[PDB]
């Protein structure tokens, strides 16, 4: 209560590894989110895929032909010979949107799924994928999907993807970050084991969709093999599973750096310091690894946490990291899109960052951006629509402290969406805490 237990001295590993070794030595990993309108064949897409992977039944698969304290995010866990892959749910309905906003928070990567047959993509989607760039999502699968409706029409596919490509790059996306993959989804072919026709194959030469997902773990497994005991520890909480040694089950996904068990952590917003003793990993999470690094989606098994004070959004870290701080006021980078009426000092909207969403206003206008970052000055009165501007956000109506983090410190975390009047109006990263 009035204070919990805290150090800034790092606690050994019981069996310090050499986690550079480590991670050479483990299957590549890749979260990612499944993103669509609900003609686009999503689902199907999904069941193919769990079918290959002997998931699903082929009747589950024909049919389809037609608990924590709270839960935040869905996760599925599944693998191949070359990787380790975790579905992250992100519901599509308009009803839904805060829901799509957890799912994508967490995610590497999205896949696309789009409708080929007989371009303009609709609302809901476009949202998603700005969504998605907006909660730092750089790299794009495109589910090519429904092709035999098209008869495989390299013309057709060309075609959506000029439409597509000068879309998403708009929006924020880079060329070279975004594959293009072919699927035809009724039969399969395209998906996993069921491999493309002749035809197809002379003009299509690329990749399948699952070998270009290994492909993104790939690329992902080389980053991490930096790794450092110099890297921060950073861990965002997903779920608590419901003594006395004060043990705890926290489930998250790890941002930044490695944890063995033995060492510390200590947990925002409460400034608890805890001790892991266990992780555990997998869809089983008797699974039990003595490392876990940036990217894995784990189980810590903790001593001496106290739950009252632990919420899914909660942010734990190294105990001798102090760049996390709890604030009223912070200043975006903000990045305004068509927006129904201008922002004012003093509007009101909804601030969604990680899994958490929050009642805030602006506080200031402090300036345009005319350059990347230049602080313009042309004397800002108000922000209308298509317009960068470093703001000054106030948070109000708060129960609860929200740890936070700048962009700086980490481009993921450090990234917040706003909503008002059920619309998505900007993107901002935050700059700085007015802590």
């Amino acid at each position: 209560v009035q204070r919990y237990y805290k150090t800034t001295v790092p606690t050994k590993p019981k069996k310090p590894h050499d986690i550079s070794a480590f991670v050479k030595s483990a299957l590549p990993h890749l979260s990612f989110v499944v993103l669509g309108h609900v003609d686009a064949g999503k689902s199907t897409l999904m069941g193919r895929l769990l079918y290959d992977l002997n998931i699903v039944n082929q009747s589950q698969l024909r049919k389809l032909q037609r608990r924590g304290v709270t839960v935040s995010i869905c996760t599925s866990h599944f693998s191949t010979h070359r990787a380790n892959f975790t579905i992250v749910d992100a519901p599509g309905h308009r009803d839904f949107v805060p829901n799509a906003i957890m799912g994508i928070s967490q995610a590497d990567m999205a896949i696309l799924c789009v409708d080929c047959s007989t371009f303009d993509l609709d609302g809901q989607t476009k949202e998603h994928m700005l969504l998605a760039s907006s909660l730092g999502i750089h790299n794009l699968i495109i589910a090519m999907n429904k092709m035999d409706n098209v008869d495989w029409s390299q013309q057709r596919f060309e075609e959506i993807k000029s439409k597509l490509l000068p879309y998403l790059v708009d929006i924020g996306f880079f060329e070279d970050n975004i594959n293009w993959v072919p699927i035809s989804g009724f039969s399969g072919e395209g998906v996993y084991k069921i491999e493309y026709t002749d035809e197809v194959r002379q003009w299509y030469n690329g990749p399948n969709l699952m070998s270009t997902l290994e492909n993104a773990a790939f690329k992902i497994s080389k980053e991490n093999e930096g790794i450092n005991k110099d890297d921060p520890f950073l861990f965002s909480v997903l779920e608590i599973i419901p003594t006395s040694n004060d043990l705890a089950l926290v489930s998250g996904k790890l941002e930044s750096g490695s944890i063995q068990p033995g060492e510390s952590l200590t947990i925002y917003p409460s400034e608890q310091s805890c001790i892991v003793d266990k992780i555990q990993v997998g869809s089983q999470q008797h699974e039990e690894t003595d490392v876990a690094i940036k990217g894995d989606f784990v189980t810590l098994k903790l001593r001496k946490a106290y739950p009252e004070d632990i919420q899914n959004g909660d942010l734990a870290a190294s105990v001798d990291y102090s760049s996390i701080h709890s604030a009223q006021c912070f200043v975006l980078e903000l990045t305004t899109f068509d927006m129904n009426r201008p922002l004012l000092p003093g509007t009101p909207f909804i601030l969604f960052i990680g899994v958490k969403e929050q009642p805030a206003r602006i506080k200031r206008l402090i300036s345009f951006i005319d350059k990347g970052n230049t602080a313009s000055k042309k004397k800002i009165r108000h922000l209308g629509s298509k317009q960068r501007a470093f703001v000054e956000i106030e948070l109000i109506e708060v129960k609860r402290w929200i740890p936070l983090l700048t962009a700086h410190e980490n481009d993921r975390l450090g990234r917040v969406v706003l909503r008002k009047d059920g619309r998505t109006i900007a993107a901002g990263k935050i700059s700085e805490i007015t802590q």
